[PDB]
């Protein structure tokens, strides 16, 4: 069902992979789970969104995380400072500044 913009927003247009089959249209890719947007030529306009979050703040692509814990931070000790946790990427920050949901549209 219609991914949250910043699932769908914060990715990078280069970065995106397919979803629908060709000629689905702006409900159907939205209703299909995935982002639709015809604003960029060129790439897909109907694409699967990014993993979401408990907080839009903390939805980004993972690599434009930037580290705020350390290695072994706790989830409680990384909220703390009012960062992003996350476990499930390995071999990057578990503990990531979050961004100002805002930049996100459709």
């Amino acid at each position: 069902q219609k991914p949250a913009a910043c699932r769908c927003s914060r990715q990078d247009p280069k970065n995106r992979v397919n979803c629908g089959f060709p000629g689905i249209t702006s409900d159907q890719c939205f209703t299909s789970g995935c982002c639709f947007d015809s604003q960029v030529p060129g790439v897909p306009w109907c694409f699967k969104p990014l993993p979401a979050q408990e907080s839009e703040e903390c939805v980004m692509q993972v690599s434009a995380r930037k580290n705020c814990g350390y290695p072994g931070i706790s989830p409680e000790d990384c909220a703390a400072r009012n960062c992003c946790f996350s476990d499930t990427i390995p071999e990057v920050p578990w503990c990531f500044f979050p961004m100002s949901v805002e930049d996100c549209h459709y």
